[PDB]
């Protein structure tokens, strides 16, 4: 498993908060662990709850838990890592065990947050790109949310 | 909130007993409610001590209390809770709620342990399978601690 | 500069239709190398045009040039690259010199357009990241492209 850490923990935070789980307005009974996209809750944590949501006409996603880890994607990480359910330990493993195939663990224990926030970005939907328009503005939020969570940045 | 009852007075001690700050060798003045991260005892019990023992990005830890509460955790449930001060029954009051928010209790009431356990290892780094890079006890030691502290085990 | 052959020049056209510099609908006098965010188009090509384009309150860019590059990376890459100019042929070795630097070239070359259009994500706006809700639906539009401009998929 990938190991959690002081800066780890901070950026596992920041996601949640990212990705519209764990930001003190969407409803959760669980730091956003229970949180469906689109704003339902599950409580049965044995399984990813696996509920296709149509966002609109043209949009659908399987996003579920803390990180919004698509229904898929799950399947093949529960497998690879031996997860026996979908608990709040599950999904931070594999939330990490993706930041790892990135390779931004270095950068995120080092605190060079805008590096890894960029690395991530084709994971995870509400992270920028650095090529993309609205990056430095966005890094900024992304950093002070990092930053109160406790992580240092460099 | 959260009431107590034998089997959850039980999980807290076992539980002050696996973070080292109720264990009969490190030093307290009141079973280690009053333990900061490190080893260092506060007095004042008005607010959590707000205090870290290194700057190691990593490594960083403001945890305090019996339970050894981070400091934003603390800021969270304080508000959520309607908490006046950081006293022994403000620290339980904090630890309860986690433990229900992770669906930790019914388990707790009805002697699955090993389960509880489980559930509240992304909460406390001494519960096995935490994943940190500190020592965590295992499931047995945890469930004699248990045991001797009154709660009865399925 | 990173050498040009047959794939890369195939993915190089399928991005310049992915953002919408080269597509068939958006005017220009010399397929998109001279294109401006927002639709505008310039004549000099001895330096970025550099204009701050506000698309809504919410979204600015200043992305210029066949492949869209902001004006901050352009300035990093011609300093790195000793370019000097903003010419079709410079804004070709900025667009290779990013690819590469991704290490996507190798999945160019070997026609795996899937992988490089993920592991190129993070620099172009048009493109999905796997993580994404509907990766493979636009990979595939865009794999249609990759191949009507010559490009050999695997």
């Amino acid at each position: 498993m990938v190991e959690i850490n002081n800066q780890r923990k901070a950026f596992l935070d920041m996601l949640a908060w990212s990705e519209g789980t764990d930001n003190g307005r969407q409803k959760t009974r669980n730091h956003g662990y229970d949180v469906i996209v689109g704003g339902e809750l599950f409580t049965d944590y044995s399984d990813h709850p696996r509920k296709l949501v149509t966002l609109n006409p043209k949009l659908k996603s399987t996003g579920a838990g803390r990180y919004q880890l698509l229904s898929r994607w799950w399947d093949a990480y529960r497998k690879q890592l031996g997860l026996k359910d979908f608990s709040p330990k599950s999904q931070d493993a594999v939330a990490l065990q993706q930041i790892k195939e990135r390779g931004a663990l270095p950068m995120i224990d080092r605190g060079d947050i805008r590096q890894a926030i960029d690395r991530c970005s084709n994971i995870w939907a509400s992270l920028p790109g650095a090529g993309y328009g609205q990056f430095e503005h966005k890094a900024d939020s992304l950093i002070a949310k990092f930053k109160e969570a406790g992580g240092t940045v460099r």
